[PDB]
């Protein structure tokens, strides 16, 4: 992800086949002549999307110009969190199936795995990140500790941007619940808050995107358990 100025993010298509699947799945969405009441409604939890990009002398070059969700923060709090029981997709190899799920076992059990966070700390006026390596280390006994981390700010606990986070969560759920038509594999949440002194949750990342016949219950359950934690931190 390059961050621009103007606030767009520019992000390179991943190699064949997912960067191609993943414009392809932004195409479909925001395609101009479409009026499927179900794609509509899906943008509203999309970023906003501004079309294939290439650099004026470098054809070859593709990447999504993508809104950038974190523009209206002024010090915004980020956390990347995957969603869904299975990383992988319907047509995965013996081999890339392990590779998903020894990446992170608990996937099935959990339904969600946190990829990073970059959180603000006003005391320290600086930014704490994870990587990858942290949502992976999380298990049973310390996903909901894991979670909270990204919502210590302002010196307190940041239930309001924890509850914020729920209803706008509750909100993509509720699309999932009346959508038969696609399934996500290994695709995020971000959820921005704002963390200076002085929320956005949307669905990102579209590699593994796939027509369907069926709810996508893997995902239902990684959005349900990430409420579930979620509203036990109100608790705190
Ligand atoms: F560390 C930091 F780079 F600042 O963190 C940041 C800052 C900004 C974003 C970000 O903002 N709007 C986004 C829209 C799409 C994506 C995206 N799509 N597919 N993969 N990523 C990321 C987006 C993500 C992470």
């Amino acid at each position: 992800i390059l961050q621009h100025p103007d606030g767009t993010v520019l992000k390179q298509l991943q190699p064949p086949p997912r960067g191609p699947r993943e414009l392809e799945f932004y195409n479909m969405v925001y395609a101009a002549d479409c009026f499927d009441g179900v794609l509509l409604e899906l943008r509203k939890y999309l970023p906003k999307y501004y079309g294939i990009w290439s650099p004026p002398t470098a054809p070859n070059d593709l990447y999504l110009k993508l809104e950038d969700v974190t523009h209206k923060f002024n010090k915004p709090c980020i956390m990347d969190v995957k969603i869904g029981q299975k990383s992988y997709d319907p047509f995965a190899s013996s081999e890339k199936i392990q590779q998903q799920v020894s990446k992170y076992p608990l996937m099935e059990e959990i339904g969600f795995l946190v990829l990073g966070m970059r959180v603000y700390h006003v005391h320290s006026d600086s930014y704490e990140t994870e990587n990858q390596h942290y949502g992976r280390s999380l298990t049973k006994e310390t996903i909901k500790d894991g979670v909270s981390r990204f919502f210590h700010n302002g010196y307190c606990l940041r239930k309001d941007a924890v509850a914020a986070s729920i209803q706008k969560i509750e909100k993509i759920l509720q699309w999932f619940e009346n959508q038969k038509q696609l399934n996500f594999y290994a695709s995020s949440l971000l959820f921005v808050y704002e963390g200076s002194s002085q929320v956005e949750v949307r669905m990102i990342d579209f590699a593994h995107v796939f027509p369907s016949n069926t709810i996508d219950e893997g995902y239902v359950y990684g959005l349900k358990h990430l409420i579930s934690v979620l509203r036990s931190i109100l608790d705190n």
